[PDB]
């Protein structure tokens, strides 16, 4: 590139990888989104929650792609692996799947910050600090709070709790 | 003071004491406030309730400090004792702790009115009558009502009741 | 915590410590605030300056407590040590006390950034960088400017300078 | 009176006395007001301060007269004693005269509250508590603050301080 400066081939390839990971997470959220709208699941607020996460994740990869172009990197796409399940169980299960996905995304973000820090790339570090890390922290805190409210509503009287949580906590 | 008039050294020192008591109650409410926002407690409305009480208590001590200055008293600060617990249990427990704290504040207010009455200080008596006593009565009535609603929602099906009360009674 | 990730027990405890330090500074500012409103001190603008600092410091600890909850830390409170003086002298003295307090807060902030940097916690580093460090720099620069204006107004004609500075520099 | 109830002849006569005292204070403030507008005194803000006090004191006696009528008392007027001085010196002197007058008014108010308390007349006590006592406290605190600012501006460079205080503190 006529423009590339302080932009290591390692960051470029790790950014390409994080992009595939965002694409895959978006895809997972899409699947959870339509799943909770099945006539036999029918939890509109849960469906909305996950549709919104698919949308947020898309913004993630679009922003990584834009930063790749701005630094003089070359985007390279791989296949997007289908989501890990085709049925997602009940709200607690789905929510725990989502937690696990967000934890993996967060680790991948932290790993890429560590790497850019190690290649003294402060622009890349700042970029992640600004557009990604706090977003992850806030979102994980929110899923944790959700898991705590579902747990409190679970046990013997499981079905009623799931209805109430979707109705009184999730936006529909 | 060039300004002090009918202001006994006893009232002045008791006002200093009530100030430390307000500081301490504010501090207790702060602690209850963040506690109910822990990812493993996650009761936003309860957290809001107690944050608001911390704020109200701060107004209390600021008003006592201002009246101290207006009467020609000298403020004197002591250490603020940390709250009595670091974990606050469930909503009923926290609410009973709050009740007990408010009852102690009310007794301390009544005691200071008695004392100013005994030093024939009608300004101090009126000041408490106007800015403190009815506030205490209204607030204790509210915590009592809350305790009655939690009791009605308690027993075997404890977790569900706590969710509903936070959702349908507390402002979030 | 179901949510904690990359959050060292050292940062958590140092955050708890910084919280007690903010509580203590807020308390010091409260004391300076009412002091300058005594009928025998009577410098409304100075009183306003310090009341505002008490308020800002409270925002500080509330933000640290919120970040503690978001990271999955557990808040732990200690006693709040009373302010170091009960009488604060003249504006120059108070202002130098405030400078010293802000310098200690700044060092404690820098130390905690160093520590999170050493535990490769970029979220914590960014958090301080964003909500604390520049605030400290701006405020210390402002107290320094104030000290320079008081010095210029001091010396033989001390009392007049203190009146003018409160009237023509501080917001009342 | 067809209306009088729980209204002792002692309160009635003490209310008549407090009225003459308010009339006299109003008269004193009138005198201080025009004095500071003499071409050879020429302190507009000081003049305004005292004119305003004359006005406030008039409201005082009008309110006592109205309450006398409402309780079924009979107003009785005596002569109004001329003010104690015809020349009032400099701002510090006038302000100390005003302080002394307000202290005497406050004592007379406290004495009348004590008396109505002793005749178990809660209406009269409340009336004073509501329309008089806090007004006195606030005003004395304000004169004290003023005296502190004048003192700080006094000494060798007396004339300049008096100009600045009238210009930068008093409303003109
Ligand atoms: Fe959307
Ligand atoms: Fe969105
Ligand atoms: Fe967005
Ligand atoms: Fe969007
Ligand atoms: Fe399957
Ligand atoms: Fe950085
Ligand atoms: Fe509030
Ligand atoms: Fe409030
Ligand atoms: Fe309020
Ligand atoms: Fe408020
Ligand atoms: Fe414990
Ligand atoms: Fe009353
Ligand atoms: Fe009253
Ligand atoms: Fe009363
Ligand atoms: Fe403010
Ligand atoms: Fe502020
Ligand atoms: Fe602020
Ligand atoms: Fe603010
Ligand atoms: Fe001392
Ligand atoms: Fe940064
Ligand atoms: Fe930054
Ligand atoms: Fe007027
Ligand atoms: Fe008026
Ligand atoms: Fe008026
Ligand atoms: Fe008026
Ligand atoms: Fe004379
Ligand atoms: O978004
Ligand atoms: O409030
Ligand atoms: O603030
Ligand atoms: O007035």
């Amino acid at each position: 590139s006529q423009i590339r400066q302080n932009y290591s081939t390692d960051v470029e390839a790790a950014v390409n990888s994080l992009v595939n990971l965002y694409l895959q997470a978006s895809y997972t959220y899409l699947s959870l989104g339509f799943y909770f709208d099945r006539d036999d699941v029918a939890l509109e607020g849960v469906s909305h929650f996950f549709r919104e996460l698919a949308e947020e994740k898309r913004e993630g990869y679009e922003r990584l792609l834009k930063m790749q172009n701005q630094r003089g990197g070359r985007a390279l796409f791989q296949d997007i692996k289908k989501p890990a399940e085709d049925e997602w169980g009940k709200t607690p299960d789905a929510m725990k799947a989502a937690m696990a996905l967000e934890k993996k995304l967060n680790q991948a973000l932290l790993d890429l910050h560590a790497l850019g820090s190690a290649r003294t790339d402060p622009h890349l570090c700042d970029f992640l600090e600004t557009h990604f890390l706090d977003e992850e922290v806030k979102l994980i805190k929110k899923m944790g709070d959700h898991l705590t409210n579902l747990h409190r509503l679970g046990g013997p009287e499981a079905g009623l709790g799931e209805y109430l949580f979707e109705r009184l906590t999730l936006k529909h």
